[PDB]
C-alpha cells in the first residue's frame, strides 16, 4: 500500500538531505 508510506520517509529524505553535503 501507499497510505503511510510517505510519512516514514520524512526523517529518511532528511536524513540523506542532512548528509548530502557530507
Amino acid at each position: 500500500f501507499f497510505h503511510h508510506i510517505f510519512r516514514g520517509i520524512v526523517h529518511v529524505g532528511k536524513t540523506i538531505h542532512r548528509l548530502v553535503t557530507g
